[PDB]
């Protein structure tokens, strides 16, 4: 489709897949990236901040190194749209380019073209094959991740397609975005990442009473919070006219001794299961 703003909007709400993290405003839903609203005019300034030559500079760094800055109260989530599993061809790529300036600028195609030969052409990947150590499948996954007979379930805390329960976010998709290494880590470093709004909270009340979890919802008058211990979750909610302090911590939910509690091939096969959620 070229490399337009009009393609470039396309593919942001389409194949690359940026618009399922990246809401625009009133536009989309997505939280677990930055609202990208005004973006090329944010993109000046954090050129200026970082010495690059130009807010176009930092938005293809964006793309082809998202570790190299991360936007503050975010963590290292984003994936290399040119790599497995969404492999964005770079055309592609320069063509979403565009659609960025727009937003709060005018693209500048020439100047967009000019970094051609900055963004790896996806077939080129040089992303080795995911050969698990052990012959497993994800239908064999998809049997662990809701067995409630195993130390952990996963379906107690994701929803995937209409099953489970709601604790953390909802994996349907995420096999189409994320790549098996940032599965591993999720798998066995919960906190390394944590996905924006899943956040712990310390809460203390007027009568002393400590609370550590994650919320659930927040209404004018009542916080309902889900903790979590050895596996289990339980809801507690809390009146906000007895809250004394708040805090968010860095750190997950998400059990921290899965590497204990799952067999190799549990979790190997949990891996399948997750990079098939198209
Ligand atoms: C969720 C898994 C993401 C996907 C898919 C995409 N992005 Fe993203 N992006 C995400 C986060 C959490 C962050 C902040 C942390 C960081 O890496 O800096 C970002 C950031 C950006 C930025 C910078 C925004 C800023 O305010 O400075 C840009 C320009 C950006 N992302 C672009 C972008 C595009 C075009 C995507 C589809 C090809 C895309 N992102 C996907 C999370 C996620
Ligand atoms: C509730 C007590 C949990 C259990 C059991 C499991 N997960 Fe989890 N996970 C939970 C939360 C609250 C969060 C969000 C905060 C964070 O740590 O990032 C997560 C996150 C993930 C992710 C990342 C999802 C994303 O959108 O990027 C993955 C891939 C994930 N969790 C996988 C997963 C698996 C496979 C589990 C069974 C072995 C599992 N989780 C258990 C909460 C809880
Ligand atoms: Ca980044
Ligand atoms: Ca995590
Ligand atoms: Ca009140
Ligand atoms: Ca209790």
């Amino acid at each position: 489709t070229g490399v337009s703003a009009e393609a470039g909007e396309q593919i942001f709400w389409g194949d690359g897949q940026c618009s399922t993290c990246h809401k625009i405003g009133s536009s989309g839903s997505a939280t677990r990236g930055p609202d990208q609203e005004g973006l090329a005019e944010r993109a000046e300034e954090r050129a200026k901040e970082l010495g690059l030559s130009s807010g176009l500079e930092y938005l293809v760094e964006s793309i082809i190194d998202p570790e190299k800055y991360v936007v503050e109260g975010f963590d290292k989530i984003m994936p290399r749209v040119y790599d497995p599993p969404i492999m964005l061809s770079r055309e592609k790529i320069l063509a979403v380019l565009a659609y960025l300036q727009s937003l709060g600028g005018e693209p500048d195609l020439d100047a967009i073209m000019k970094f051609k030969d900055k963004i790896p052409e996806a077939s080129k990947t040089k992303v080795k094959p995911w050969v698990p150590p052990l012959a497993v499948t994800a239908e064999e996954g998809e049997q662990v991740f809701f067995d409630e007979s195993l130390d952990v379930t996963c379906g107690k805390c994701h929803m995937v397609n209409g099953k489970g329960q709601k604790v953390g976010p909802e994996l349907t998709g995420i096999g189409a975005i994320q790549t098996p290494q940032y599965f591993v880590e999720s798998i066995l470093e919960p906190s390394a990442v944590i996905v924006k709004g899943y956040e712990t909270v310390f809460v203390i009340t007027a009568d002393g009473i400590p609370y550590n979890g994650l919320i659930k919802s927040d209404t004018e008058e009542e916080l309902t919070l889900i903790l979590e211990e050895s596996g289990s979750v339980e809801e507690v909610v809390i009146p906000k006219d007895e809250i004394e302090d708040m805090k968010k911590q860095e750190v997950s939910i998400h059990p921290g001794n899965i590497g204990e509690l799952l067999s190799v091939r549990q979790f190997y096969a949990v891996i399948e299961y997750l990079r098939s959620l198209k």
